[PDB]
């Protein structure tokens, strides 16, 4: 059995339908937790200590990384998942690639490489694997295309805790607004009312501070929580990258319908 650590729950959605059941999966941040602001437990290093391999987003999502592997002291291949990505530079890459369908594609793809690289044996069964799951991800991504297709073009602005959906915009269409540092909350409503957003989302990785604020302030319905960076827990909707993907699809479409 091959040994894997993923560094998050989206990326270990993905490990988990790649290996099946030929891996050992450990997954360092787990549901409904913020990786920007991660800090490694002493469990993290024994966890790379033992794996074979390790996957990970790139783009210095996981500012911590470097430093777990070396004080783990572990030999394992790290698998830069991002790799051959068509990357957005940030308002340094943005490093929210999976929020475009055809990008978790190439997760993927990456993923099945890695564990080819490791177990040569079990490459046909993670390639049978692979390609599989991109099946359903290119559908996936065809409904999504699609029911942002049948939305009026002048209400397409929803607004959410942090800046996590650049390549959800690219791809599909909709446009997110988010609150910075500081408090220039004046300066968000200002533009919340020049785009005319329609919908202000919690986010479930983040604290509902000021959204539920900007809300009132804004004259919006709070319409939901968005996932970003971080799959549900196993009983919530969003347990794995599909199931999110069309809890925000749905829930975005639900906001941008009701005018
Ligand atoms: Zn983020």
């Amino acid at each position: 059995p091959l040994d894997v650590v993923a560094t998050f729950s989206i990326i270990g959605d993905f490990a988990a339908k790649v290996g099946g059941d030929r891996i050992r999966l450990n997954v360092l941040v787990g549901p409904d937790s913020d990786t920007h602001v991660y800090e490694p437990r002493p469990a993290d290093a024994i966890a790379l200590a033992g794996a074979d391999v390790v996957l990970t987003n790139g783009l210095e999502f996981e500012g911590f990384l470097t430093r777990l592997i070396a004080a783990s002291g572990t030999d394992a291949a790290v698998a830069t998942l991002t790799d051959g990505v068509e990357t957005m530079e940030e308002p340094a890459h943005d490093p929210h690639a999976w929020q475009a369908v055809p990008n978790a594609k190439v997760y993927v793809q990456n993923i099945a490489a890695a564990f080819c690289a490791a177990d040569a044996e079990g490459c046909a069964a993670y390639q049978a694997n692979a390609a599989r799951y991109i099946g359903e991800l290119d559908a996936l991504d065809t409904e999504i295309r699609a029911a942002i297709a049948a939305l009026p073009q002048d209400r397409r602005t929803v607004v959410v805790a942090h800046n996590a959906f650049r390549y959800f915009e690219a791809a599909y269409g909709v446009h997110f607004l988010s609150p910075a540092a500081a408090a220039d909350v004046a300066g968000l409503i200002r533009e919340i009312r020049a785009r005319n957003a329609s919908a202000i989302f919690a986010e479930n990785i983040s604290d509902t501070r000021l959204l539920e604020q900007i809300a009132r302030e804004a004259g919006l319905p709070l319409a939901g929580t968005l996932y970003s960076d971080a799959l549900s827990g196993p009983d919530g909707p969003a347990s794995n990258y599909i199931a999110m993907m069309r809890h925000n699809a749905g829930a975005i479409a639900a906001a941008l319908a009701a005018r």
